[PDB]
């Protein structure tokens, strides 16, 4: 028990059917933190589904997501649910629940994802921008990167701080948080990686590239409502 959430297992359904992940957590208070869920298309960025707060059972979605997913929680059992229905071959996605802090409103811990399959086979406006330049970034190890993120409008908040992130998703994994509120590495990230920028400006800097820090970098914006990520940077070796 160090923080874990463990989503349901894998799931393969028709069309017009329903489906209900879940996500079990350990390892912290569970009604003490807002419970997020994404969702991530194949070789897609991550969409903000939306998110509730386990202690009144109280939700807020993407607008885009609204009256297609449900949100739960049972407190007796530290389980957050999200509920699909009418599957679509377009809801065939890798989902994830991330628990969001308050310090940093940032994604602090991820599950492993579930992966659905929607399939009748039986085995297998004003919302802010954020744009992530270059696409990808091939390199050769030992090498310096330097990637920037870039969003329509300031992220700077009221309080004076800026909620500006990078998470970093390795293969076939979870993403997972390296760097909140642009700056401030987390727990366990290394001193190469650097967060810096301000206002719509930001860079996430690397300064020697190893095999542990290949995959995509996302970044992502939370001082404005909803949340928006970055389409994604992919570190790869030449
Ligand atoms: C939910 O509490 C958070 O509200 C907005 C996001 O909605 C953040 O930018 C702010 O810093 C607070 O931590
Ligand atoms: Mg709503
Ligand atoms: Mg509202
Ligand atoms: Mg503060
Ligand atoms: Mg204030």
């Amino acid at each position: 028990m160090e923080i874990q959430l463990q989503q349901s297992g894998p799931e393969l359904v028709k069309p017009g059917a329903s489906v209900k992940i879940s996500c079990k957590a350990s390892g912290y208070s569970f009604t003490d933190y807002i419970m997020l869920w994404v969702k991530q298309s194949h070789g897609k960025s991550l969409e903000w589904i939306g998110n509730i707060n386990p202690y009144y059972g109280s939700t807020s979605y993407n607008l885009k997501f609204k009256g297609k997913a449900t949100l739960t929680v049972d407190k007796s059992s530290s389980t957050a649910y999200m509920q699909l229905n009418s599957l679509t071959s377009e809801d065939s996605a890798v989902y994830y629940c991330a628990r969001k802090n308050y310090y940093g409103s940032s994604l602090d811990y991820w599950g492993q994802g579930t992966t659905l399959t929607v399939s009748s086979a039986k085995t297998t406006g004003s919302d802010v921008v954020m744009t992530q330049t270059p696409f990808s970034l091939p390199v050769s190890l030992g090498d310096q990167a330097s990637i920037s993120c870039r969003s329509s409008q300031s992220l700077v908040h009221s309080n004076g701080n800026t909620y500006l992130h990078w998470y970093l998703q390795k293969p076939g994994q979870s993403p997972k948080l390296l760097i909140y509120k642009v700056s401030n590495r987390f727990s366990g990230v290394p001193d190469r990686f650097s967060g810096s920028g301000s206002g719509t400006d930001f860079t996430l800097k690397i300064s020697r590239v190893e095999a542990e820090d290949l995959g995509v970098y996302f970044c992502s914006q939370s001082t404005h409502v909803p949340y928006t990520f970055g389409g994604g940077t992919k570190l790869e070796i030449k």
